[PDB]
C-alpha cells in the first residue's frame, strides 16, 4: 500500500542513509541535487521515522539510481510531511540527469 509522495532510502548499507526515492503515480523515482539542502534532508529522515538529518547529500553520493528523476530544486520550510508537499519545479521536471541523484544521512535516533 504505497501513496503518492511515500519515500525510502536506497543504497545506503544502514536504513537511515541512502538515495531518496519517491514514489508518484506507479512509479518510483529520484530527486536531483539542485538546490538540495539540509532542510529538504530533514524532511525525508522524519517522514522516515528518524529524529533528523545531520547530512544533505548530491552527485550520486550513494551511486546513481534508476527511473525518471521525479522532483528538482526542492525548498522545503522543514514542517512537510513529505518532499511532494515541499515547494519544487513540479512532478517530473527537471533537466538533471541520475548523477545528479541526491541521498541524506539521518540520525541514528528514532551547497548544492
Ligand atoms: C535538525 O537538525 C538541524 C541541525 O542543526 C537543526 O537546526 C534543527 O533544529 C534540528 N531539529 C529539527 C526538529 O529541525
Amino acid at each position: 500500500a504505497v501513496n503518492d509522495g511515500d519515500m525510502r532510502l536506497a543504497d545506503g548499507g544502514a536504513t537511515n542513509q541512502g538515495r531518496v526515492e519517491i514514489f508518484y503515480r506507479g512509479q518510483w523515482g529520484t530527486v536531483c541535487d539542485n538546490l538540495w539542502d539540509l532542510t529538504d534532508a530533514s524532511v525525508v529522515c522524519r517522514a522516515l521515522g528518524f529524529e533528523n538529518a545531520t547530512q544533505a547529500l548530491g552527485r550520486a553520493a550513494f551511486g546513481q539510481g534508476s527511473g525518471p528523476i521525479m522532483l528538482d530544486e526542492v525548498q522545503c520550510t522543514g514542517t512537510e510531511a513529505s518532499l511532494a508537499d515541499c515547494k519544487s519545479l513540479g512532478w517530473l521536471k527537471s533537466n538533471c540527469r541520475h548523477e545528479r541523484d541526491a541521498g541524506v544521512v539521518c540520525t541514528n535516533e528514532t551547497t548544492l
